[PDB]
């Protein structure tokens, strides 16, 4: 069979390499405290993994009788989900905080799934005299558009300043690359809020290992997911903020990982100033919750890109102190949306 030539650029041949590679994935597993050679990449199933949540339903009906005891519920999920402490007695799941974290390390790696169930290859590939180049191929599995901006780029200064304005003044993060995304299935949908104003292009900071899933379902509100504002999508108006939550490997030298800007339809927007990880939607009338922060990006500052039409809010300015907020329990804002159509990837960016 011979192999096409790739069609990709450069950038966009990095970026697929990053995002389905094995290595990455088996490190993000390491990271997690996951036995890699108990649970192989190819070995990744939906039926064992949903038997994690299982473990964890029932243990956290535990924590809320003459059932089974904590340290007892723990070594099952154990059981169901090999983790490496270096052969020691695994920790038991006794605290909320540590619930919760178990959800979130399962559906990550409910993510690294869907990348390995996506590669799967087709009756239709081994029945082709031609194949695509490994990277087209990755690429077309996406069923998402990626073109890559320049400099030239009318959003390109828009978006660079965003990210220079609201990034950590030290650690700061250096672009390197931006891609418009377009992922189709997301338009449709999309045209739902069309009536509704009020947008803003609001970062996702998110950990190379689910970039893949991203790119193919979009941002979702998937169950046993939870946070500080609820079962929602989490977004911030400030790059530090999101960037707390991007999870990169190394590369020769550089630290490399990726960056969502998506945008929001917030509508009439509900403004809290205190923890709530109970809401699943926002207060009646009102179509997003908003945590406001200690602080925020001039809203003076801000300027406006016309998206499909549409003219989203897009701040510039660096964050201002927010005393009607000084007192809140957030630094910085948090923006939720409690349903998924309300969101639209726009922009991947790579920062170094
Ligand atoms: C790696 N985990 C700790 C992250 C997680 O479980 N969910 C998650 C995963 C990605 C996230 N990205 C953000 O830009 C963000 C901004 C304000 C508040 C939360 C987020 C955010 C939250």
């Amino acid at each position: 069979k011979r192999v096409q030539p790739c069609s990709l650029d450069p950038a966009t041949q990095k970026l697929i390499t990053n995002i389905f590679s094995k290595e990455m994935f088996k490190n993000t597993m390491a990271l997690m405290d996951l036995d890699v050679k108990k649970m192989p990449l190819g070995k990744l199933s939906k039926q064992q993994i949903a038997r994690g949540f299982e473990a964890l339903e029932a243990l956290e009906e535990a924590l809320k009788d003459g059932g089974q005891s904590l340290e007892e519920l723990s070594s099952h999920f154990y059981t169901v989900i090999p983790h490496n402490f270096g052969h020691s007695q695994p920790p038991p799941i006794n605290s909320p905080e540590l619930l919760q974290a178990k959800k979130d390390m399962l559906l990550v790696l409910a993510d690294i799934e869907l990348a390995q169930a996506l590669q799967a290859v087709s009756e239709q590939e081994k029945t082709v005299e031609e194949v695509p180049h490994p990277l087209d191929r990755d690429y077309q599995l996406l069923k998402c558009q990626l073109q890559l901006l320049d400099s030239g780029a009318p959003e390109y200064k828009v978006i660079q300043t965003y990210l220079e304005q609201t990034g950590s003044n030290h650690r700061c993060p250096t672009l390197q690359h931006i891609w418009k995304v377009n992922q189709e299935g997301e338009e449709d949908r999309f045209q739902a809020h069309s009536k509704l104003g009020n947008r803003k292009l609001l970062w996702h900071g998110t950990n190379m290992a689910v970039v893949a899933a991203i790119l193919t379902s979009g941002l979702r509100i998937m169950p046993h997911s939870g946070g500080r504002v609820g079962k929602g999508i989490y977004f911030a108006s400030e790059n530090s903020k999101s960037a707390g939550y991007v999870i990169g490997m190394k590369c020769g030298a550089h630290h490399v990982g990726y960056m969502f800007l998506g945008e929001v339809a917030l509508g009439r927007e509900h403004h809290i100033n205190t923890d709530n990880p109970s809401l699943k939607s926002p207060p009646p009338g009102f179509d997003s919750v908003i945590a406001r922060g200690h602080t925020e990006p001039d809203p003076t500052q801000d300027t406006e890109l016309e998206l499909d039409g549409q003219q989203v809010v897009v701040p510039q300015g660096q964050p201002v102190p927010c005393p009607e907020f000084s007192s809140s329990t957030f630094s910085q804002s948090e923006y939720l949306i409690y349903q998924e159509s309300q969101c639209r990837l726009r922009y991947l960016l790579e920062v170094h």
